[PDB]
């Protein structure tokens, strides 16, 4: 069906062939489940660039691990998996040592090539699209697994005849069936990797593709190491969250005037006062609600966040703390822990919000980035559950004012004063440095008082003049066009005065949006391509550049820390702009090496790593 190889003629029967005769080959594991350090590999499959492919049940045929180890020890070429982290770790636990610097990831390559596989544009047709192998193979090589195996599986086990339903069953099926399932997987993976070479070659993505490949071993190593936990405390924390939830509930019933079930869509419509008029749905705080497909007024999380109603923040707070007690604590740290540690997965390309279009990484199971930062009470309940390595101390540090320095550096191209200001005072606070020039304060003391922080943050998130006015408490009002926030007379004066005292901020926004509209994309200095199909949301161009450049330099941090610790320690984790490390008891020499290895002046403004504290666990290092 228009493919390089014809796998049905040549494949599915490969044996202990010689793999050194290839520059690339495919690899795919089948495991008893998904839990690292618990489930084990039960078989695997490999495809070769000359039409061969094979599957081996390691239980029935243990001669194939010996051949594998033999093939892999001299092998100098590229190994391809779709999920390099999963395949390499499940193998490692099962005693299959692959050379990690030689593994490649079809899904990370897919993100470098188009970050919007799941983005819903105003013109899309169907369901989302994603980074699964089935979907990327269909879209890029036009290939697809035959549905006959899923039917055979369902006839054996029961459920829907789908990959999602039948994967948990594969180690229970006869190996000739898993051979029909697993061989095309390695075939489609190698054909995907082959077609990505062309697209990466034709589109000049060699730099960002190489960068993420350089990053990958440092995250799989970290992923495989895990974080040590204190489970005896963790059970105590679930009793503390109990009280925190009971309070969240009381505060929420108070704001509604009654008790109710936040899980009943009807009662949540009642407490927020959702009324319809002339085709429009409003909630009691005046917010205009969109409709659900079912025609109901939509009160999802995106809508709650857009309200000023305190009841919205209360609902979201209660949902969040329930998820922290039940999913974060009970399930991921207490239940699924293994020998006193937890092993979350690190998504190298998907950020904390599920967005793919920025270099951001993010944890799952437990989601360590989802411990709050503006509620020190919750962090103080959770963070004592996380421990350094046995014998070591917990060192916490912070990239100070990270995303603002990235901003300063991009606009520093069009303003040498910003570069010189940070040169004299490397610890300069950009907000205070702008307030000190406009004659306005860094922060608000009174409502309606203009401040530098809110100004600076409205340039960072490309924000219209009314959005800026609103964040300041300055007069504004709604207007048709269809609906938008029109800035008042007093707000357009400070925004204009802002762009006169701070030259270059407007040039950042405009050149970024322009190039996004002409050429179709812009790029970080590491070469991450940020794409704006049909100029969609192109006015956001400069802000997204900041998130991406700051995510580039964050992956640059892991590389530099992991190297600087060496044998003296290990990076525990990274949340937001913070970096935790397990270090030896003589910690000051180790810390000063990490600090000089990370702190750099290779951008237009310095990057600083500021010490945060040391302790016997995560909370104590932070001072809680």
């Amino acid at each position: 069906r228009l493919m390089k190889l014809d796998w049905e003629r040549t494949g599915r029967r490969m044996g202990f062939i010689d793999l050194s005769k290839y520059e690339v080959w495919s690899y795919d594991t089948e495991c008893t489940g998904l839990q690292y350090k618990v489930d084990k590999v039960f078989g695997f499959s490999i495809a070769t660039p000359d039409g061969q492919s094979g599957y081996f049940d390691v239980r029935e045929q243990p001669e194939s691990l010996q051949w594998l180890a033999e093939q892999v020890e001299p092998y100098k070429g590229t190994i391809v998996c779709h999920n390099a982290s999963f395949d390499y770790r499940m193998s490692l636990h099962s005693g299959i040592k692959l050379p990690l610097s030689q593994i490649d990831d079809t899904g990370i390559r897919a993100c470098c090539i188009n970050e919007h596989e799941s983005t819903i544009f105003p013109w899309t047709r169907g369901r989302a699209g994603d980074y699964s192998l089935d979907y990327l193979a269909k879209k890029y090589v036009g290939a697809q697994k035959y549905a006959e195996i899923y039917d055979e599986l369902a006839a054996l086990f029961g459920g829907k005849a789908t990959r999602k339903t039948q994967m948990p069953n594969l180690y229970r099926a006869p190996s000739g069936l898993v051979r029909k399932y697993a061989c095309p997987d390695a075939e489609l993976t190698l054909e995907l990797w082959l077609e990505q070479e062309e697209l990466i070659k034709k589109r000049g993505l060699e730099r960002i593709v190489a960068f993420e490949r350089k990053v990958m071993p440092t995250l799989i190593r970290t992923e495989a190491r895990g974080v040590r936990v204190d489970l005896d405390y963790a059970e105590q924390a679930i009793f503390k969250m109990d009280g925190v939830v009971r309070e969240n509930q009381a505060k929420m019933f108070a704001l509604a005037g009654r008790e109710f079930n936040p899980n009943s869509p009807k009662q949540v419509r009642e407490v927020f006062g959702a009324k319809e008029e002339g085709g429009v749905w409003k909630s009691r705080d005046g917010t205009i609600l969109e409709r659900t497909a079912t025609g109901n007024p939509c009160l999802d999380a995106d809508a709650l966040r857009s309200m000023t109603d305190p009841l919205a923040a209360a609902v979201l707070e209660l949902r969040s703390n329930i998820k922290t007690k039940d999913t974060f604590l009970a399930k991921h740290v207490v239940e699924h822990s293994v020998g006193g540690r937890v092993y979350p997965n690190i998504n190298q390309m998907k950020g904390e919000d599920g967005g793919t279009g920025t270099g951001r990484l993010s944890y799952t199971g437990p989601a360590l980035q989802q411990i709050p930062s503006r509620n020190k009470r919750i962090a103080a309940i959770i963070k004592p559950a996380f421990l350094p390595e046995e014998g070591q101390l917990w060192l916490d540090s912070d990239m100070a004012s990270f995303e603002v320095r990235i901003f300063a550096h991009l606009v520093a191209a069009y303003n040498p004063a910003i570069a010189k200001a940070y040169a004299e005072n490397p610890e300069l606070d950009l907000h205070q440095w702008v307030g000190d020039l406009m004659g306005i304060p860094r922060n608000a003391s009174y409502s309606g008082q203009p401040n530098a922080k809110q100004m600076n943050l409205g340039m960072i998130f490309n924000r219209g003049d009314g959005a800026v006015a609103d964040s300041l408490g300055m007069p504004w009002e709604w207007c048709e066009f269809i609906r938008y926030k029109k800035a008042g007379r007093e707000a357009k004066s400070i925004i204009a005065a802002y762009h006169s005292q701070i030259q270059g901020v407007k040039t950042l926004a405009t050149r970024a949006q322009k190039i996004a509209e002409e050429r179709g994309w812009i790029q970080t200095a590491h070469g991450r391509r940020l794409r704006f199909p049909n100029g969609y949301k192109s006015y956001k161009a400069s802000g997204i550049l900041i998130q991406a450049t700051a995510a580039d330099e964050n992956k640059e941090n892991w590389l530099r820390i992991e190297d600087a610790l060496g044998s003296d320690g290990s990076m525990i984790l990274n949340t937001h702009d913070s970096y935790s490390m397990s270090v030896d008891e003589n910690w000051k020499p180790i810390w000063e090496r990490v600090k000089k290895a990370v702190e750099r002046q290779t951008l237009r403004v310095p990057l600083l790593l500021e010490f945060d504290g040391v302790g016997k666990n995560w909370a104590e290092a932070k001072g809680l």
